[PDB]
DNA sequence: TGGAGAATCCCGGTGCCGAGGCCGCTCAATTGGTCGTAGCAAGCTCTAGCACCGCTTAAACGCACGTACGCGCTGTCCCCCGCGTTTTAACCGCCAAGGGGATTACTCCC
């Protein structure tokens, strides 16, 4: 495959995010996961939904 | 009429990028029922639009006839065109910046 692992930015997640949603993930970092602690981030609502089979968080 | 040569066309070859079709999904068009109302219908009023007559005289017409002006002609000259030379700035590409608008954090105030 032409990739294995995708680093992007937590910018990109949001603005990106009708192209992250219809893709499926087998594993994810967050790797300051400090960024999702509002619940009202948008950053939060739109990650939580990515579909992933497992996922971690890096604080 | 010919001719030379420049300018316009055509024929086939190359390639690139945008036109035409496929895919996922949202959200805007459709199905179903409600309820208010407006404008479709029947009816009355009388406005004002159309028709006719008779008179007046100002406005329209046919004609005479003069001369003012439209038009083809002639001459010139100046100034705008066709072509070679010189030069400048439009185009392209690539990097910078800044700005602004949306988002996210953290506190104070309610």
């Amino acid at each position: 495959s032409p990739f294995h692992v995708m680093i992007t930015s937590y910018q990109l997640v949001v603005s990106d995010v009708a192209y992250f949603q219809k893709m499926k993930w087998q594993y994810m970092i967050l790797d300051e996961a400090q960024a999702i602690k509002s619940s009202q981030s948008s950053r939060w609502k739109c990650l939580l939904g990515f579909h992933c089979r497992n996922r971690l968080l890096l604080t």
